[PDB]
């Protein structure tokens, strides 16, 4: 039998960078129809088009039982009152769970079942989050610096962004009067 | 249908402690027939029987697609010339991979195929080790302080200790003349 090579790689807990990883970049312009305030989205995209997040992914072939891992650097920012977040997805194989290891910054995760019932888990350095089977998941940076975490996921989990792209989450995370609020999404 | 509850838990990267996790403890007496120097083992068990390592495990039902995670605190020490290590295991479902995230200390992982061919990976804080399908794996603390890491594995991976308990690994990690050597196992 042919065996894959074991390997070690350095992850910098300060920057989220993994040498030799597939680097992915999500600009604000790539997230049309994601934020509640459309005119604020339009305004910030034309003024700056900030990078919302970067992903450093170490991925195997899509084989059951095997594991991928990836860091996300989610940048600090707001669209209107709404904090920067990742697009959010269900796994293509829905029952595939996931483990997040928060490394730096302050954020949290919004999770949601196919039926639209949502949950908010705060994340700070050292917070390990268990994303159970079937839960869509989006990370949010509620802070002033990059929110950096490591995600470990089944290599055959895949990524389904379609349903979230159109409907979003049932809850949104906003700053009102200087305070972080998880409130119902008006657009849901 | 019923959905499992998402949750976050604090992991102290300094201590390896996971609040509310299942705690397992391995002392030297729990490791009979593991170390090369049979008489050194006996002496230490009778005098002290020190804790070799501790595991904090957050586990789900044994279900495909799900994930478990566990920290290990591998204490520093030697049996004869041979560094403290974990028992080592194959996964019961052999094709199940694993990811380790080194958190504190200095150490490494010994891996071995069903054939007996070996690989050594050095681990220091920040090192992420990819443990491929079919590789047995054992961690070793080659330093003076606790070696702490987080492991993330398929919830249906299982733990096969049998083969390793009787024959060990093909290589041993030892200190000869103040230097750390990965040499052939004579009792193999
Ligand atoms: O894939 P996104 O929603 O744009 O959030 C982006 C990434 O953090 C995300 O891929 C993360 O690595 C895992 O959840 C993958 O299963
Ligand atoms: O299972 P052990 O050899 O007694 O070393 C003990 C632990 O480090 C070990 O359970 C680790 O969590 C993972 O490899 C489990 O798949
Ligand atoms: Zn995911
Ligand atoms: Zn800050
Ligand atoms: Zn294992």
């Amino acid at each position: 039998m042919m065996y894959k090579e074991p390997f070690g790689v350095k992850v910098d807990f300060e920057t989220g960078i993994i040498e030799g990883a597939k680097k992915s970049v999500r600009r604000l312009s790539d997230m049309e129809g994601y934020f509640v305030d459309e005119r604020a989205w339009k305004e910030l995209v034309e003024k700056e088009d900030p990078v919302v997040y970067e992903v450093y992914a170490v991925e195997q072939e899509e084989k059951e039982g095997d594991l991928n891992f990836a860091t996300t650097v989610l940048y600090p920012g707001k669209v209107g009152k709404e904090f920067f977040f990742t697009k959010g997805h269900f796994h293509a194989k829905l029952d595939r769970a996931e483990v997040y290891v928060a490394l730096k910054g302050k954020g949290g995760m919004l999770l949601q079942t196919p039926e639209g019932d949502a949950k908010w888990i705060s994340m700070e350095p050292g917070t390990v989050v268990y994303v159970p089977p079937y839960w869509a998941h989006r990370t949010v940076n509620i802070g002033d610096e990059p929110f950096i975490f490591l995600a470990i996921y089944p290599a055959d989990a895949g990524h389904d962004y379609g349903t979230i792209a159109e409907k979003g989450f049932s809850k949104i995370v906003i700053e009102e009067n200087g305070e972080v609020k998880v409130v119902d999404n008006p657009r849901w």
